[PDB]
């Protein structure tokens, strides 16, 4: 599952990346929890209407600047586990193979 400060994997574009959960949104109470206590969305805060009715998570991608931080739903977020890690690796290798394929047949 997903816990505050816990690791997770998330799609950003067609590939998956490791991230850290900083906030957990509850669609019902319209309040999220945070790591240094539920609270509503602040003056300059917001969640995409595309995912706001579901459980959302505000994540920070490991090794990326915080300006990339964002809310994601069960749409793009996945549990940090062997099966999803394998999925991550598999997509990487498929793109590696796709790259190899067209780079040759390019000319």
């Amino acid at each position: 599952e997903f816990a505050l400060g816990g690791r997770c994997l998330a799609f950003h574009g067609p590939l998956m990346y490791e991230a850290k959960i900083l906030k957990i949104w509850d669609p019902s109470s319209k309040m999220y929890t945070s790591i240094p206590k539920p609270q509503k969305l602040g003056e300059d805060e917001s969640i995409p209407e595309e995912i706001i009715n579901g459980k959302c998570f505000f994540i920070h991608y490991q090794g990326w600047k915080s300006s990339w931080d964002e809310w994601v739903g069960y749409d793009r977020i996945r549990a940090y586990n062997e099966e999803n890690i394998a999925m991550k690796k598999r997509l990487a290798n498929e793109a590696k193979e796709a790259k190899k394929s067209l780079l040759e047949h390019h000319h």
